[PDB]
């Protein structure tokens, strides 16, 4: 019953004080790792006798490696405790938070086994990006984030239809704008995939202005693109918001029902 | 009864296996033609001994023509099968999907009969644009796309009123902004039709920045244009979304009623 | 009873054929005047022996004056018929459409009495702008435009509160952004009224980019400005849309009640 | 009972005529101080024998100081009257409007005690910014502003969750965009905190264009950032609007109940 006691401590943090302090230590370490990963890209001005600026993670690489390894050992000891001390380990491993934890953890050890070639980019930048998935470990700490996950899973069909309609609108308007605007001088509409960028920026009403139409047909079809993008995007948003509010309200009725 | 058997196979794909494979082959060929039409505009780097980059559809014109003709023969044999094997051929021909199919098909044969003069643009770029209407043949494959078509037909009056109000707002604010901004140095507000572009970009909250006001009156009226455009655009969107959700929900009650 | 017969012909166009043709002739002339006023600002290329381009209304000033005077005599004979042949002339004159008609008409005669000094701008551009108020005469022809007017009058309090909240947000964020950004090199934030433009462009999510913050405080407060503007603007829009849909639906119940 | 008479005069202005004129004088002085603070940053052209333009508050520093001190003595005499003539002074002092009044008042006296060093910026610009909190004294004059405050307090949890989700989305997309775009030539994505600006401008659909992606991965993730920002921002806005409309309607039922 020790394993199920550990499981009820991990799943419910407000049952003991040991579980609560474990919970808050894990939250603090997640925040520290996230902040350190963000900070290490900031330049530390100019060093004494330095030609150019050097990021926090390069001027102090040893300290940042020590911080990252401390956070990663904390994360992996927590994960192994969750694994070896769960009732049904298949259910735990296939549970979403377990994949989140392993995606947070493994990049560090993959970087370790690739220590021979570290100056080379490519896989390096990929692991550096995948280190941000440790912010998804706050889902275990935020109820609203779990609500967001639940309502994203609930509206999978609506999200898929939104993606399909967006894809079709992007193809249509990119084709139209490329063919209307390929002939302009110094045109940025060098292909239909190039016009994908203009179409997606226009339909969302961003308007960066790095690609703007310069032809009368371009103006007309960009206007139609703006309006049609507004209408297409606004189709599943009400359903998504309805599901989000419904999930939140259902949880608040449940809270008042049991308390 | 062979013709009505063919018709029930085409209209309902999940009745046989022959109809299902025909359905999925048509879907695959539609996707292939769409992807090829998008891809052929991409440059293939630099060829050996080539002065400039050449698009995929020009460096490999024969292969792309072969792919396009295979897709078009598939489309036209499917269309002729639908035509000659339908119960009421007037109803089929006047049905929206039939016009969609003929608009997808005919540009290819029109390009064939115009093979004498192909280097000339104009009609060429028009046929190239009209080749994207083959993406509307996925309406026969997507239920949500048919929902979108049904709710666009349902809100025809709301869409027309939106177009009328947008036209009036564009005229008013283009006149105001042109007269406020015609006097600026190197002004892009060279006419009221020129200010149509600024007004439509401003009311949709795009903000490209290729045309921005430089006069105090220009700033004031551009601000009013932004706000009024938000309010005008937001008038029929709730009705359109209500109709879309109502159509989708009606179909989901129908699905649970018959299944 | 001749005057009340004329009044019932003008107020209700689908009662006779004379009233209907009068109605449609007035609509056609309103459209023609609007189109001519828009078109006359377009340049007519280069004339034979012309140094620079000349607008349609300057190369063909006599023709455009003839068109404008024909439209204005039509408008004023219609207005005088409405006036002298109405039951209660105080109620007619104070009715909104009467002020719309007089604002459409008078600029022409004011321009006539100012024929001595026409090359001078100022009052000239003001009359040219006020000539666009003839597009509001389509309110007598569009039911949806009357719905829009009714729902704008209905939400006068909500619109006023929106204006007040927008004014306060503009003042606050313009002050904050000016003081954060006055010190930048070549700064466009030369005063708080200058930062009014940045604040109003940011809160509406336009993002022209002609004024962007260059300081860390500027970035932070511009982000807060964007979010707060979204929330502030989104407060009266649901009420306005509710009123618009309610007015439209009330009219559609009335239509089905009496027909 | 004199103190409670003063309190009922201050709390309810439409009870006497003395209270009403006091109320409107305070409102007028708040408006005057706000307008003067905005205006003093405007340049007064070029003075006779002046090298450069000088703001209204520097060319006429004595007059603006006199106006500011008159407004501040009015504000502080009103505040001391409210304080010394309230039933429960702890409740008054801890009441929100009291903190608003003291924040409006104190910057002036802090500037007075710092008269020795005034040319130095830093604290000076901070006090100048804090002088705009006198616009929050219109909350005592506007009912809708109090409604906005009440609905902001009501949706504190929703606002906090919006802030948390925005923070996570900003971190994730800033990391992704920095790592995708750090390698571009003359890149503005010099760090993840630098990409905070791009992410917040993109998620709100501003699109300034001062930072735009130049890499294919940058374009893809900027598109995903735009869409995800729209969905994330649109989650608490319906709840906020529901609360705002509910508060306003509750007050309008209360008004019709007691009147
Ligand atoms: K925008
Ligand atoms: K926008
Ligand atoms: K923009
Ligand atoms: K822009």
């Amino acid at each position: 019953t020790a394993r199920q006691r550990v499981w009820r401590a991990f799943e419910n943090p407000h049952t003991s004080t040991m579980a609560l302090v474990f919970y808050y230590v894990t939250g603090f370490f997640i925040a520290v790792s996230v902040i350190a990963n963000v900070v290490e890209t900031v330049p530390c001005g100019s060093s004494p006798g330095h030609i150019k600026e050097l990021p926090c993670g390069e001027r102090y690489a040893v300290a940042f490696f020590c911080l990252d390894t401390a956070c990663v050992m904390i994360f992996t000891v927590e994960y192994l405790l969750r694994l070896a001390a769960a009732p049904s380990r298949y259910r735990f491993v296939r549970s979403v938070m377990s994949i989140i934890d392993v995606v947070a953890i493994l990049p560090y050890y993959i970087g370790l086994v690739m220590t021979d070639n570290e100056d080379v980019s490519g896989a390096f930048v990929t692991l550096r990006v995948f280190r941000v998935f440790r912010i998804f470990k706050f889902s275990r700490h935020s109820q609203g984030l779990r609500i967001l996950g639940y309502t994203l899973k609930s509206c999978a069909s609506e999200l898929g239809f939104l993606l399909f309609s967006l894809t079709m609108a992007i193809i249509i308007f990119a084709t139209v704008m490329f063919y209307a605007e390929k002939g302009s001088s110094a045109s940025k509409f060098t292909s239909i995939p190039a016009a994908f960028w203009y179409t997606i920026v226009t339909m969302t009403t961003l308007g960066y202005g790095d690609m703007v139409p310069k032809t009368i047909a371009g103006k007309i079809f960009g206007s139609i693109c703006s309006l049609s993008g507004v209408l297409v995007i606004a189709l599943p948003v009400p359903v998504i918001v309805s599901n989000f509010s419904r999930i939140y309200h259902q949880n608040q009725r449940a809270d008042k029902r049991r308390a």
